[PDB]
Parts: structure tokens; sequence; C-alpha cells
């Protein structure tokens, strides 16, 4: 059917407005099993009142339109964001115009992101910055605790834990892509595929940084994990968690790791780093994505150290690869053997010199390459994913071949 947004009380002062899509809402690899998806935000409204992650584009208008006739928007305190991006951005410039009087609560590398992506925003609520183990009393027992989550391609993730409810606010972390009417996940079975699906899409390249999370999260006796996307996870949460910790345990024993570096101004590397990443991992070999942005100089030389091979994907900026880029190359090359099978790839708009030049680069110093160099003029269909991936296990059968 259409796009709506479903109501639903979940606990004492809480309710789930999920936006659901039947369709498929982006071209990502993630969302390639087409049973659509939701993009699930949280009110609880207490002494003070807070907004968890309204929606992105797709859904800002339908979300507005439905909340105001729920909620007094100059009555809202927080706007609490899980993590932060051009899409979220977008229907939070609307919804911030409504509510001026909000104070939004976010992670440290959610905060410059935002500052970054609303610059030229007429909006400017203040910001406050939240670091792990900082409270927000809501009141009426809601004393809510957060916990940074980051990961290569969530740099601001950030969990958050009610106390009263019991509900550990998860974002990106133990959803799943799959739009339905049950708001609760009774039953096991129909959300198994999708929920490894996901987590295949999105985790199994930051497993390590996967595995931090959740250990921090068991400090929390959460009954509920309220993701961005799905169901709300109640009657599958210890089998989902075990599940987890399972599949991150596979991910860091597999023999073979690979080191895919990439950096996106708009998204679009990243999409066919995803894509890549899946490919490679289907194949039964690792992946250590690492988004050179926001990663520092140790976390490459040890990927880089532990490696079979690297992969750089890159955009092009005024005809050059973006500073984090040429930086990460210059570890790169300070650091890996030669026998390191290599690849490249990025999307670009006018040209793509970037890609090129690191081509060069990594030819001119004696490596040999696992794909043919992939250039993806502006947006990444389908069928581009689909290639992507294609080369991912091209890739990850050409490194197990070599042992
Ligand atoms: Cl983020």
């Amino acid at each position: 059917p259409a796009k709506d947004v479903q109501i639903c009380p979940i606990a004492v002062d809480t309710t789930v407005f999920r936006s659901r899509t039947w369709d498929r809402l982006k071209f990502e690899i993630e969302y390639g099993l087409q049973r659509g998806t939701t993009a699930n935000s949280y009110l609880i409204s207490a002494d003070k009142i807070a907004l968890f992650d309204p929606p992105g584009e797709s859904f800002t208008d339908n979300f507005v339109g439905t909340l105001i006739q729920r909620l007094d928007l100059n009555s809202l305190d927080y706007v609490i964001l899980g993590h932060v991006n051009a899409n979220r951005a977008h229907t939070l410039k609307l919804l911030l115009s409504l509510a001026p009087q909000a104070t939004i609560i976010c992670s440290n590398p959610a905060a410059q992101n935002l500052e970054k992506l609303l610059a030229d925003a007429e909006v400017n609520n203040p910001i406050q910055v939240m670091k792990g183990n900082d409270h927000l009393d809501l009141g009426r027992g809601h004393e809510l605790t957060f916990i940074p989550t980051p990961s290569p391609r969530y740099p601001g993730q950030l969990c958050t834990y009610d106390p009263r409810t019991e509900i550990l606010f998860t974002d990106k972390l133990f959803g799943a892509h799959v739009c339905g009417d049950q708001v609760f996940d009774e039953g096991w079975t129909i959300y198994q595929e999708d929920r490894r699906y996901y987590f295949d899409c999105l985790l199994a390249p930051a497993a390590a940084q996967v595995s931090a999370a959740l250990n921090k999260l068991e400090a929390y006796p959460a009954q509920t994990y309220a993701p961005s996307h799905g169901p709300l996870v109640r009657y599958g949460l210890r089998e989902l968690t075990r599940n987890y910790q399972q599949w991150l345990s596979e991910q860091q024993a597999q023999a073979l790791n690979v080191a895919l570096i990439y950096a996106s101004a708009y998204g679009n590397t990243s999409t066919l780093a995803q894509a890549i990443a899946r490919g490679i991992t289907k194949a039964g070999v690792a992946v250590t994505a690492i988004n050179a942005e926001t990663s520092n100089a140790e976390e490459i030389k040890e990927a880089i150290g532990k490696s079979a091979g690297f992969i750089f994907g890159s955009p092009t900026l005024g005809g050059h690869a973006p500073t984090p880029i040429q930086t990460a190359l210059g570890i790169t090359l300070a650091n890996a053997s030669k026998t390191q099978l290599c690849g490249v790839f990025g999307s670009f708009g006018w040209s793509g010199e970037a890609i090129d030049m690191l081509e060069n680069k990594f030819r001119d110093a004696g490596f040999s390459f696992g794909f043919d160099t992939i250039r993806v003029k502006f947006k990444p269909t389908d069928q581009t994913l689909k290639m992507c991936e294609e080369a991912g296990t091209d890739f990850a059968q050409a490194l197990k071949k070599a042992e």
C-alpha cells in the first residue's frame, strides 16, 4: 500500500511512530530482500517531552503532519538523535522550525555532523552533547542514560536506556528492514532471515565496533530493544542477542580479512562500499570497513596489519581524492606488504581523477588487483550494486585461492 505512520503506545509515557513503506526505500544493498521497511520514531512524554529520531526525507511530510495532530510541537523539550545524516537532517529542518524551543540531544560526532549539515539552515536550536554515562531526566522515573556506539557508517551513533520502561533505544543495532502490521516481534522464524541479512549488510563489516557496543549495552537490563527499523524487539530479544554474539564471533574468526577503506561526500561511494563488502563477507572473508573521514592512523595501521587484501573507495572532489583518502593512502603504502591483494572503486560526476590516482599509485607500488577498478557515474542502481557485490565475491575468491 502507500507509506503511512503507524502509532502505538509501547510503555508508560512512551509511544512509537513507525513510518512505514512497503516499497524499496533506497538503492542500498540492505534493502535487497525488498520486504519494505519502517523508520521508527519514539516519544517519551513525561515531565519533559523527548522525541527520538524523526524519519528521513521520504517520510518528512507524513511524519510532521501526523505528529502535529498528536503533539503541540511548541511543548517538545528534546529531539534525541541516535544517528545523523543528510537524510535525517532534512526532516529536522522542518521539525525544528516548528519546535524552535527544543534542544537537540546527540553524540559528539553526530553534533559536528549536524552542524555541518545544517550550516545554511536557519534553525539554531541548541545542541546538548552526550557521552557515555551522561543522563537526561524526563521526570516520572525516565532518567535516560546514553551510550555512544560508533561504527564506520554511523560515527555519531548513540543508544539510550530508559530505566522506567526497561527500553533500550538501539538505533541501527538489532533492527530489520521489514514492513509489517505487527508493532512487536512475536514469532522468531518470520523475522529470522531479515535480521541476519540486516546484520550481514550493516554490521558484519564493523564487527569489532558492534561487539564493543554490545559489550556496553549488556550493562543495562533491557526488556525491549527499540530500533530504527522493523518491529520492536521484545519476544526475540534474548535469542536475537545470542545470535548477534554468535554472528560477531563467526565474523572475527574467519581466516582472511579485507581492509575496506573508503570516504564519501554525498553517500554514493559509501553505497558502493556496502555492496562490495557484502560480496566479500558472503564469500566467507571478513571485512574491516574503515571510514577514512572518521578513522585514526592506528585504526588504519591495525586493519592493514591484519588484512590479506585492502580496497580503497574514493569520490572526486575538485579533481582530487578527499584529504582523508590521501593520508590513508600514505599509511597503507607505508605498511602493506606487496603481497596484499588490492582493489579500487568510486563514484563520480564530471570526473573521476581520484580513482585513477589510486589505481596508478597502487600499480606503481607493485600491488596485484583483485578486480577491475570500479567506476560508477553518479547514482548507483540495482544493477550497479549487484555488479559490486559480485566484484567483492570475486575479490574474496581470489584471496582464498592465494591461501
Ligand atoms: Cl551517525
